[PDB]
């Protein structure tokens, strides 16, 4: 599922994203918009023989488990396919959990290098949230 800027805001929201850690709103769909424009589905293999999965391209080798990533661990005790889905329950949590691992939003490489320091509350523009 592909969803809609203040769509997505919204579920972020309902799912107790904003300010989450001190982290906006904005940074979140900011992160979102970068690292899958909104798609679900996106998925982005890595040359290490990992892959990152969903709407928030969590990473394979740490998070989830997608059964072909060597050396991995599942932190977030699911499968990676669940990170697909288009209710997003799944991968905000486990997202709860990388942004408290010690780097921030930093985790989110995307995110570090389109919305750090910019003026993220654009993303939230027009939205009656």
């Amino acid at each position: 599922k592909v969803f809609g800027r203040c769509e997505l805001a919204a579920a972020m929201k309902r799912h107790g994203l904003d300010n989450y850690r001190g982290y906006s709103l904005g940074n979140w769909v900011c992160a979102a918009k970068f690292e899958s424009n909104f798609n679900t589905q996106a998925t982005n293999r890595n040359t290490d023989g990992s892959t990152d999965y969903g709407i928030l391209q969590i990473n394979s080798r740490w998070w989830c488990n997608d059964g072909r990533t060597p050396g991995s661990r599942n932190l977030c005790n699911i499968p990676c396919s669940a990170l697909l889905s288009s209710d997003i329950t799944a991968s905000v949590n486990c997202a709860k959990k990388i942004v408290s691992d010690g780097n921030g939003m930093n985790a989110w490489v995307a995110w570090r290098n389109r919305c750090k320091g910019t003026d993220v509350q654009a993303w939230i523009r027009g939205c009656r949230l």
